[PDB]
């Protein structure tokens, strides 16, 4: 039966790397991963690498597209020092790891000939302060598409492909728990511009951010295999985000191995996994590519839409 | 503010005609029009025309990018006797005139050099039997997304896009009110495919047929005005469709202009305005171009995505 779809594993997709050259090393690879993340340059070679080719050819592409319009409508061409900027969206469960997959593919991709202006953002800035979320009762749906400003979130990607020569964006603090008073991320005209978050491709009755990506990611791996990451990782953030005494979370600090579990799995069970039943895993099916990884977070499958 | 639209008017999309050659008399123009339909050639110069431009402009460089993709995967290139058809979608209310919208575009795009395969298929076919229906218990929602075979209507845009020799596709009778056993319509590798139905549009938490669009249209009226033109048409057409003493309409032939008026009313206001407004208006947004009808009919504006 004809599909839409193309599926690899490693072994196939490693092939599609070709000359693409590796510009990272096994130092700047580290800080770009999140806790818990287990990403290599291995992994970055066979996996990483064929994606940004991949991400190349496209570029190019979807820039004829513009231009076919912009002759169409007898429009005085398109400045190279500014072409339609290329957005890319990384979407998945929280916890999934596409922090670690965003800043990878930014640093790859503002490695390349001619050095593009890669910008990254993350939908975090985009949600209502705790203030309005206590108004709107929404405290216990934070990731939900209803605790986001969709309407400034909109408004922002479409300035910015738009060609605007600068647009802001709030800044979330997940040490503060909330929105900062005053924060903003400017971005200037960039050549790529990557927006990570939990429901970017999300459709609806509006026309939404994911009408406006060139190219897609979607971080998936099993319920199972995330949830355990997730408590995994609630333990492990004890000693470092929780530690500080600024924290919005310091109380879990003190909580025993066990009390901890109890408490990431009820967060998961009442939050997390709803979301991502509910809005996330529905949004996959558009991914233009699936990053599927086995509990130990690698990569070894990949699902690509030709169609 | 920055904007995925652009707005015309007429004298604005006119001019974007350029040399783009007239092949159609007004004769060829009167036997693609529906009951109530006004285009003339005029019309067909001052947008038809630039219409057809701007989607030649973009058959080719929507084909750099299943290049592209082809190139990633060092695929044996792309042979030119097959390309990736074109898939374009025609959206719109019951009665808002998009079969004549479709069947014009047609003709225009298979009257170019080279004479592509153009083919027109109706999401009609894709309706379940009224057997089905009733089953179901929806003999009244015909037209609703819930009333057509989505799987076996994806299955065929898929089945045509990925580059099959031919698909098949169920024949619907206007005449019956009904699926026509054993009907078929075979589409042999086009070059182009228009997709016309009301929900064509629309989106879900499963890759659709309009994840598939390369191209779509909009066929946009007051909603007071399209339900002015189903009641007019519905009255009207007593003595041509209606007539037949074979139409699962027949018995309407007889009732006064008044009884009519009654009748076409209640299924406006029962099944074609809560679809309008429920399924098929949610989904304009999307549209590549809307094109905007006054109360005679004619196309006087158009909202274009640049983006
Ligand atoms: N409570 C927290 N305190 C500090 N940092 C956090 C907290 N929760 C998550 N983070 C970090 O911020 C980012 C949140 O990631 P998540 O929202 O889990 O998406 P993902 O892991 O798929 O990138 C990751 O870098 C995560 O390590
Ligand atoms: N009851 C009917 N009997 C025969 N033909 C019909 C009937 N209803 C609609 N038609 C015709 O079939 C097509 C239906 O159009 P509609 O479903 O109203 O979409 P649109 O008018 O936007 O193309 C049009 O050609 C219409 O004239
Ligand atoms: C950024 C948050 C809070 C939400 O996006 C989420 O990434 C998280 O790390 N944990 C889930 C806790 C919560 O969403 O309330
Ligand atoms: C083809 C139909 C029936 C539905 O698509 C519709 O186009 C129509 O012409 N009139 C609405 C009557 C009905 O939908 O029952
Ligand atoms: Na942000
Ligand atoms: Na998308
Ligand atoms: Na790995
Ligand atoms: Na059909
Ligand atoms: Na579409
Ligand atoms: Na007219």
């Amino acid at each position: 039966e004809p599909s839409p779809y193309v599926e690899f594993d490693r072994r196939q997709w490693r092939a599609l790397r070709m000359s693409t050259p590796l510009a990272l090393t096994e130092e700047e690879l580290v800080g770009l991963r999140g806790l818990g993340e287990q990403i290599d340059l291995l992994e970055v070679e066979e996996v990483y690498l064929p994606l940004a080719r991949l991400i190349h050819l496209q570029v190019a592409a979807r820039q004829r597209l513009f231009a076919a319009t912009a002759e169409f409508l007898g429009e005085p061409q398109q400045n190279p020092d500014r072409p339609v900027p290329f957005i890319i969206g990384v979407a998945g469960s929280v916890a999934v790891g596409k922090s670690t997959t965003a800043r990878v593919l930014q640093a790859l991709l503002a490695r390349w000939d001619h050095h593009p202006r890669v910008d990254l953002v993350t939908t975090d800035g985009f949600l209502y302060p705790n203030a309005e979320l206590q108004r709107r009762n929404l405290m216990h749906r934070k990731g939900f598409p209803e605790s986001y400003n969709r309407r400034a979130l909109m408004r922002f990607v479409t300035s910015v492909k738009s060609g605007s020569d600068y647009a802001c964006a709030p800044v979330y603090s997940h040490l503060h728990y909330d929105i900062i008073p005053g924060a903003e991320q400017v971005v200037r005209h960039p050549d790529i511009l990557i927006l990570e978050g939990l429901n970017v491709l999300q459709t609806g009755p509006t026309l939404m951010v994911s009408d406006l990506f060139d190219f897609s990611l979607y971080v998936d791996a099993r319920i199972e295999d995330i949830e355990q990451w997730y408590v995994s990782r609630f333990l492990a953030m004890r000693t470092t985000a929780f530690a500080d005494p600024e924290s919005h979370f310091h109380h879990y600090a003190a909580f025993s191995d066990s009390q901890a579990v109890v408490a990431a799995r009820e967060i998961w069970r009442t939050i997390n996994r709803p979301n991502l039943v509910e809005n996330i895993l529905p949004t996959r099916p558009r991914a233009t590519l699936v990053l599927r990884k086995d509990a130990d977070h690698s990569i070894n499958r990949l699902r690509l839409r030709k169609l």
